[PDB]
């Protein structure tokens, strides 16, 4: 039972707590209602600022509810996430024109958030939401900074999309962490398999190294001074993208390689990525959603 909502139904266990599908009692609309699993006043103010952000490729934060010493976030509900859509599309693959549309849209949403000095820090297929009109939207922008290195979830957290600087213990987040994650998601849409499905912080880092080569001071000045860098890390040579994401074409592989540079400073920006030749013929196809 809830004092302001009716027909509350659990969607799943989110990064910050349980997420419900809920029907506002006054208005009848259906929203995603996120109960933050506390044991953070600064976290109200900061998240409340995110109510002001509005872009077609960002899931709207409708409200921040602090009542009865509980904290809830209210977002615009969408019917499917990209993880479920990829699973539903596994036999055929997501068509290339739709992969390209979704990547383009996701870059537009990141470029918007980054221009407003908001990072995600934890993009993953389970917080990318899709609708029947061919849109894809990013949920939970800005929450990690406002929450913050900290775990609020009971589920196994996924590491598969974490940038290598994070895994190497750098406590300084930049826009580049979101480009990395999106590159990993791009590769997963194309190949129908996760790019780096690590089961721990070291297995994640070693999966990256075995594909991209062990980083060194030549490709990543400063890497050998990251907090968790060890000189004893095996030295793997780097494989070619052509083996990693076939049959993605020359344009897609070039863009992906720029999204996956080791040095965050060298990683393409969202804005620059939107100008890449890969998007010359981008379109907005209609997806086949089974709800
Ligand atoms: N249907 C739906 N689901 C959402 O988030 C979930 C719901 C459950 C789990 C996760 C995964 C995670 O948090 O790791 C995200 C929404 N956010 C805004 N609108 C939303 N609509």
């Amino acid at each position: 039972f809830m004092e302001n909502f009716q027909k509350v139904e659990k969607i799943g266990e989110g990064t910050y707590g349980v997420v419900y599908k809920a029907r506002n009692k006054l208005t009848g609309e259906v929203v995603a209602l996120k109960k933050i699993r506390l044991d953070p006043s600064t976290a109200i103010r900061e998240i409340s600022l995110l109510k002001e952000l509005n872009h077609p490729n960002i899931v709207k934060l409708l409200d921040v509810i602090h009542t009865e010493n509980k904290l809830y976030l209210v977002f615009e509900f969408l019917h499917q996430d990209l993880k479920k859509f990829m699973d539903a599309s596994a036999l055929t693959g997501i068509p290339l024109p739709l992969i390209k549309s979704y990547l383009f849209q996701l870059l537009q949403g990141l470029a918007f958030c980054h221009s407003h000095r908001v990072l995600h820090r934890d993009l993953k297929p389970q917080n990318l939401l899709i609708n029947t009109e061919g849109a894809i939207k990013l949920a939970d922008f800005g929450l990690a900074r406002a929450f913050g290195v900290r775990t609020y979830t009971h589920e196994v957290v996924t590491l598969w999309y974490r940038a290598p600087e994070i895994l190497l213990g750098c406590k300084y987040y930049s826009t580049a962490v979101d480009i990395w994650s999106l590159g990993c998601i791009f590769a997963e849409m194309v190949t129908r398999r996760a790019l780096f499905p690590g089961d721990s912080e070291i297995d994640q880092l070693f999966r990256i190294f075995r594909t991209l080569g062990t980083p060194d001071e030549v490709v990543w000045p400063g890497v050998t001074s990251m907090p968790d860098y060890k000189p004893s890390f095996p030295k793997w040579a780097r494989q070619d993208f052509s083996k990693v994401v076939p049959p993605l074409d020359e344009d897609g592989r070039s863009l992906l390689s720029q999204m996956l540079h080791y040095d965050p400073n060298k990683r393409i920006s969202a804005k620059a990525a939107l100008a890449h030749p890969f998007f010359q013929d981008v379109t907005k196809p209609v997806p086949h959603l089974r709800l």
